[PDB]
């Protein structure tokens, strides 16, 4: 009434018949009881063996298969057959089971285990005693092919300080030679299975025979304290078990000529298990850095995390994992670093996401002028990550806890955190299990965060499920570097309050250097006077967040990057911040900028790359800047981005102040006129007025300029695009430039949407430096200069009622030496290789 019943029925795999007899090696609850039934005959096919076995009655329950042994008529031993991967069976209570036992093509023999001392072979006693150890894990490697073998929970029959005893349950290998390459002893009290000790080994070498026994295979006790190295690689095997390990899939995000590994891998000797994708070890063998971006883990970071005390970088995510996995671009993050390395893998979030060449915001005509000039050096494409609201949020992993056993690893330089759902309260607050070995050991150690002196980079981007920054951080001691964006889980109140803290605090808030927090709900700053606090920082990216509101660090914060883009900032305080003699890029763009702040100076030595201010609202007030001429400090930049605003009146002030402007983007823009002494005093010029090389003035309602362009004033005059304005007479003040390469006057109209511009510039092909013109889509009408082969590239498509002859040019087009745009339904006399329709 309790029991059940099994057959076995043998299947063919991927000779015989002459057995009628099986033994079934069977384990039910630590009971390796084997039983001996018949086979009955039956008829033969491609799948079946044809042969079936009698009724067995056992106990319901789960049963796992060890192996079996066939018997012919003789009762000798015809197979030693291995249980396979379909190990288990269940009986049920008045029940009948039919086992399936598929007959393995690899010939197996069976092999005992001999435990002998090793190494201190009678000599000063060990770590533990020989006898009391109960239990065995035995790892062999086949000595031909190196495929490894664990033989798990083997009892330790010791019959008799002395020392030598045996595995008498047999166990199924393919015949081979082995080497036993590891081991893990247990002791036994009760129910309580304790480990004794871990070893790697190469035991005297033993060979398995087909459908034979080999005895007393050579397992060298060595009666030591377990290595560190080896309580390491087992560490990361418990992370790899906890953490999903089997279902991990490496993903480099780009399809280049390199086939990554997938996984970490176990299935090797012991001495090997610190060889594995992300795992930086020391030449003592002990973990130094462990990286599991990109596999997508999934789970709980387990306390045996505590044990890596060798630890110095270690990262459980990236904001750039979805594009390079593991890598920051090219490189890795790997432990003690160089100032330089360490600082180009700091600057990886600002190149990635933030910065961009100023020249980007130049017209397509201007770009290809500076791209085919040697004197400047070229425009970098825009290479950044575009990042929609919906790409936020988006998860690289499933790590739901963080052990507190963090606090442990005290040569810890750099801890990254990204794309993953845990809550605040879930990072490194408690023990994973504070019953695990490791949490009953760390919880008598006094672990505290003050231990952390080498950790001066943290990193905990797009945790969506963080409602507020986690305690850990205001408990750091040297923090330098934080990235604290697209935590979207903070809200505008809660996030102010925990840079408040942060700024506040005396631990972390005179030493934090980069500051990273965009993407973020902000929408005002911390009090000034604990902004101010913040004495040692030099990067501050805000960008995408709802800032309206900015409080100063005073002019004693000396920043080399500030990014504060996309918010709804309307003025800049006068002392916000200061600047360092190393500032590229800074950027204001994308606000409700009223004003230009009065916080650079021109009378700079250093000249910084730029400043943008592009798509805010300066001129709506009706002056660019608002403080006096007399107080105003210029700007010390070599671009200026001014596109997209309500200039109304260009900013002379710039000038007037000697600032070194090389290029000026005033594209979109409300300006009607450039009257005289804009970029000049009356009876002379402004000290660094002959730099400006660059001017972008497309997108306004211009309908003149003055002598303020002609050579006298902008002698090096290279590129100008005044496309999409309201010129009736075309400006040839700066076809004066004698270094003019590129000019650009497209698609002028009036408001009444008019073609005002009809004449040509009679002398325009005199120009010596010029190679560039864009005139078309206006209503040029006949042209009576004789072309130049010097001027290259011309634009005089959409011109309706134009009348040109182009036989001076005509070879070179001919030639692919000339660019000429231009309509087939144009009255252009002079090469039929154009295709004019006559
Ligand atoms: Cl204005
Ligand atoms: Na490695």
């Amino acid at each position: 009434s309790q029991y059940g019943y099994v057959q076995f029925k043998l299947y063919k795999s991927t000779s015989m018949s002459s057995a009628q007899k099986i033994k079934v090696v069977m384990t039910h609850n630590g009971t390796t009881v084997s039983q001996t039934l018949l086979l009955n005959a039956y008829n033969a096919n491609n799948a079946e063996y044809g042969l079936r076995s009698d009724k067995l009655q056992l106990l319901a329950g789960t049963y796992k298969i060890v192996g079996y042994y066939l018997y012919d008529g003789l009762d000798e031993v015809l197979l030693a057959g291995p249980a396979g991967d379909d190990n288990e069976l269940t009986v049920v209570s008045g029940g009948l089971l039919e086992k399936a036992l598929t007959v393995d093509a690899v010939p197996h023999g069976t092999v005992t285990f001999k435990l002998s001392k090793e190494g201190i072979s009678t000599r000063a006693a060990g770590e533990y005693l020989f006898s009391n150890i109960r239990y065995v894990d035995v790892t062999v490697m086949n000595s031909f092919n190196r495929v490894t073998t664990e033989l798990k929970g083997m009892k330790v029959t010791y019959k008799e300080d002395i020392g030598v005893a045996t595995c008498d349950s047999a166990v199924w290998l393919p015949a081979g030679t082995y080497q036993v390459v590891a081991y893990t002893t247990y002791s036994q009290s009760g129910i309580k299975r304790s480990e004794l000790e871990t070893q790697s080994v190469r035991g005297e070498s033993f060979t398995v025979i087909d459908n034979k026994l080999t005895k007393d295979a050579n397992v060298p006790i060595q009666l030591k304290e377990t290595a560190e190295y080896i309580k390491d690689y087992k560490a990361l095997k418990a992370i790899w078990e906890a953490l999903d390990g089997k279902n991990w899939r490496y993903y480099s995000g780009t399809i280049n000529n390199t086939i990554h590994s997938l996984n970490w891998n176990f299935n090797k000797e012991l001495d090997m298990w610190g060889d594995q994708p992300g795992v930086d070890l020391d030449n003592n063998g002990r973990v130094t850095g462990l990286s599991l971006a990109g596999f997508g883990a999934k789970g709980r970071v387990p306390d045996a995390i505590g044990q890596l005390t060798e630890l110095k970088v270690l990262s459980f995510g990236t904001h750039s994992e979805t594009v390079s996995g593991r890598l920051f671009g090219d490189e890795e993050l790997t432990p003690d670093m160089s100032e330089e390395r360490k600082h180009r893998i700091r600057m990886h979030y600002k190149k990635m996401f933030l910065d961009y060449d100023q020249r980007l915001n130049l017209s397509d005509l201007l770009q290809d002028a500076i791209n085919r000039n040697p004197e400047m050096k070229p425009i970098k494409k825009d290479s950044r990550i575009s990042l929609k609201d919906t790409q936020i949020g988006n998860l690289t992993n499933r790590i739901t806890f963080i052990s507190k056993a963090i606090q442990r690893l005290t040569k810890l330089q750099i801890i990254y955190f990204a794309n993953s759902p845990f809550t605040y309260d879930n990072i490194a607050v408690d023990w994973e299990d504070a019953n695990s070995d490791y949490a009953k050991q760390y919880e008598n150690e006094e672990l505290s965060w003050s231990n952390l002196k080498d950790l001066t980079d943290v990193e905990l981007y797009n945790c969506p499920n963080m409602t507020q920054l986690p305690d850990f951080l205001y408990d750091l001691p040297e923090l330098q570097s934080l990235n604290i964006a697209c935590n979207r889980g903070i809200s505008a109140a809660q996030l102010k309050a925990d840079w408040t803290r942060l700024a506040d605090d005396e631990d972390t808030g005179p030493k934090i250097q980069i500051f990273y927090m965009g993407y973020n709900n902000l929408e005002e700053f911390p009090a000034s006077a604990s902004l101010q606090k913040m004495v040692k920082l030099g990067l501050l990216d805000c960008v995408h967040n709802k800032v309206r509101h900015l409080e100063a660090f005073g002019t004693n914060v000396k920043l080399t990057d500030l990014k504060l883009d996309y918010n709804q900032i309307e003025e800049i305080p006068e002392d916000f911040c200061a600047f360092t003699d190393q500032v590229e890029g800074l950027g204001f763009s994308h606000n409700k900028l009223k004003y230009i702040p009065n916080i650079f100076n021109a009378k700079s030595v250093y000249v910084m790359g730029s400043v943008d201010f592009s798509y805010n609202k300066i001129g709506s007030e009706g002056r660019n800047i608002s403080c006096s001429m007399d107080d105003y400090k210029g700007i010390n930049a070599s671009t200026v981005t001014l596109s997209y605003n309500e200039i109304q009146k260009f900013p002379t002030e710039l000038f007037a102040t000697g600032s070194p402007i090389s290029t000026i983007i005033l594209s979109n823009n409300l300006m009607t006129s450039i009257p005289e002494n804009s970029l000049k005093p009356k009876d002379g010029n402004y000290k660094n007025t002959y730099l400006l090389t660059t001017i972008d003035l497309r997108f306004n309602k211009l309908t003149s300029l003055s002598d303020d362009f002609r050579a006298t004033t902008l002698p090096y005059l290279s590129n100008m695009d005044v496309s999409y304005n309201c010129f009736s007479s075309f400006p040839t003040q700066p076809l004066n430039s004698s270094q003019l390469k590129a000019f650009g006057i497209r698609h002028q109209r009036d408001a009444e949407g008019n073609r005002i511009l009809r004449q040509w510039p009679t002398g325009i092909t005199t120009c010596p430096s010029l190679i560039q013109l864009q005139i078309g889509s206006n209503d040029i009408r006949k042209v009576d200069e004789k072309l130049t082969p010097q001027l290259y590239i011309l634009d005089i498509a959409d011109n309706p009622n134009i009348s040109i002859d182009v036989t001076s040019v005509c070879p070179y087009i001919e030639a692919g030496m000339y660019v000429l745009l231009y309509d087939k339904t144009q009255d252009i006399r002079g090469c039929d290789a154009l295709g004019i329709e006559r």
